[PDB]
């Protein structure tokens, strides 16, 4: 029933642009909408995000976050390991690679979404969601080694997975940092499984 | 020790701005970002709302309702939680039961709300509540819900049992051309990991 007309540029910088999208609404009337989009796609989705489950015996199994400063939040926020998948990049090798590089973690793929949306509303932007388990027993494990790209400044969160709700609620509630809606989205499910 | 230096409009529509993020990095160096902006955020604790709707039935499984409609920014269908912008002087929880009734028809019991959580924060400042609501399907008001579609708003309502909810989206994805919601799988993928 409804489709894209056109597109017409507003705005093009280096990584992000804005344009004007013309659509046929439900009803047979032309509409118009205002839409972000990266001028990086090449792949798959933009982006992974990582879910990584750290496993170490005789502990509480945690989720492992990450902390970093966002120019466009102008503040700190709480996430899952993520980046953009590199061009001819697979998303699994993209999610233990950003995994590595964020946590200094070498993890093992569990499984990988589809392609998913990011803020349909504005952006086209979508990542695979990828489930990673961590065997934090493993000697290459035992002091995990953060490979920052150039200009990543990128803290790391292990939270235990049957309190994630309530502890990133602490955080919010101590540091005043941002935590990332997805994150946020998984610990709430944690509880309501329940 | 990160923070924002100044930030230069790029580009400014009715509803989306793109702005030159100028930052200090944790080095002491001066870098730049490329960062989205809404132009609608007034004093709104967030730009939006997400619901997470429970609906609860006598000799029912628990089921979450989710919204099905054409997002122009992907140029297709998403599969989403209830979701708006919060209205000037709004509160989340008034927008988040309202946004549910004007969706699906159903008039949710608040249950809870989060603070305010970042939508793509590499890209944009836009955030949201998370507020889950649950609704009573035994109430005669819940019976055969009308949605009160805006002006240029089409949703179809889809309500999927919470104990399979992650089974029920990937069929979902294998019938027909759709994305699902990030935060959408994220909630899914924690029900499955719980
Ligand atoms: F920011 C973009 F998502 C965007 N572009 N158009 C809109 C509308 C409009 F009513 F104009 F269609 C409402 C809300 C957001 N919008
Ligand atoms: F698209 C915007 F999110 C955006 N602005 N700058 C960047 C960079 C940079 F390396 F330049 F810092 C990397 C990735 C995305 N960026
Ligand atoms: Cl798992
Ligand atoms: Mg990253
Ligand atoms: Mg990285
Ligand atoms: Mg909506
Ligand atoms: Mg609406």
């Amino acid at each position: 029933k409804q489709y894209i007309i056109s597109e017409e540029l507003i705005s093009e910088g280096k990584w992000v642009k804005l344009e004007k999208t013309t659509y046929m609404d439900p009803t047979g009337k032309t509409r118009t909408w205002e839409s972000v989009k990266r001028t990086t796609r090449k792949q798959t989705a933009d982006g992974v995000a990582v879910i990584p489950v750290l496993q170490r015996t005789l502990h509480y199994e945690c989720i492992v976050l990450v902390k970093q400063f966002r120019p466009p939040m102008g503040g700190y926020c709480i996430e899952f390991p993520a980046g953009l998948i590199d061009d001819g990049e697979t998303p699994e090798a993209a999610a233990l690679r950003e995994l590595e590089e964020e946590t200094g973690y070498k993890g093992d793929i569990a499984e990988c979404s589809p392609a998913v949306c990011m803020d349909p509303g504005l952006s086209n932007c979508t990542i695979h969601i990828v489930t990673v388990t961590i065997n934090g027993d493993d000697a290459e494990n035992a002091r995990p080694k953060p490979k920052p790209g150039d200009g990543e400044f990128v803290e790391v969160i292990s939270l235990p997975k049957n309190d994630l709700l309530q502890r990133l609620d602490a955080l919010v509630a101590e540091e005043h940092l941002t935590v990332d809606a997805r994150v946020y989205s998984y610990a709430l499910a944690l509880k309501h499984a329940n």
